[PDB]
């Protein structure tokens, strides 16, 4: 805004723009399925600013221009940095809806990032919501298909068919324990994923009781506080070395 708008403008050049990573874990095996990359921004004042606070506030350089382009760059940078000691990771997810990607004129930044850093493709997954589904005929799915040719998976958020992953919002995970009809509604979603081999993932899983619930309705992967909060890049391999699987 009056000050931080220029500060966020120089987040790449002020040595404090980072990414945090949240682990996604299989239900039955307890093995690591993938990891979601979450953008972060630290400042000498006002401390750490979540993507729920600075991304809508970015209105000079980037709405898609420098925000989403840096996230995929660092994520691919981190994948290669991690591969330097261990391949380990099956896949890494990147939220496009949260980063306000919305604009559909720049899919090249993702492709070029896969070129600048080693291999990738099937190790990447893009996440969009219902608000980004069609967008007044901007040929989104036409450019998503181009990404699918590279091996990059597609992921749908909330919503409680060229997709590869379906994410379940926390608000729906909460209502399943008290309302068994919205549980059956999720059991319908997990029926689609089990039949069409689509990875259904559930966000915001806090307690043990709701994990056992998703366990018996055959929800593939669990993402939430029950396993681990979003973790920084430096202590991810140790976390996998220490406690994994968590069965």
């Amino acid at each position: 805004r009056l000050v931080l708008g220029a500060a966020l403008k120089e987040a790449i050049s002020n040595n404090q723009l980072k990414l945090v990573y949240q682990p996604q874990i299989f239900a039955e095996t307890g093995e690591l399925y993938g990891i979601e990359a979450l953008a972060r921004w630290h400042d000498p004042l006002h401390g750490h600013v979540p993507p729920s606070r600075f991304i809508p506030l970015a209105e000079e350089i980037g709405e898609i221009e420098n925000i989403g382009r840096w996230v995929i760059a660092e994520a691919c940078r981190q994948l290669a940095e991690w591969r330097s000691q261990n391949i380990h990771i099956p896949a890494l997810s990147v939220n496009l809806s949260a980063l306000h990607f919305r604009s559909n004129q720049l899919p090249n930044q993702v492709s070029d990032a896969m070129h600048a850093w080693g291999i990738d493709g099937h190790q990447l997954t893009v996440e969009i919501t219902e608000s980004m589904m069609m967008e007044h005929d901007t040929e989104i799915f036409k450019r998503i298909q181009i990404l699918r040719d590279m091996g990059v998976g597609l992921s749908v958020d909330d919503f409680g068919l060229p997709v590869t992953e379906i994410k379940i919002d926390k608000s729906f995970v909460d209502r399943c324990l008290t309302e068994k009809r919205i549980l059956a509604l999720l059991e319908a979603i997990t029926s689609i994923g089990q039949s069409l081999n689509l990875t259904v993932v559930a966000e915001g899983v806090e307690t043990k009781e709701q994990f056992e619930m998703l366990r018996k309705i055959h929800c593939r992967v669990i993402q939430g506080y029950f396993f681990s909060r979003p973790l920084p890049a430096e202590e991810i391999p140790g976390w996998m070395s220490s406690v994994l699987p968590l069965k």
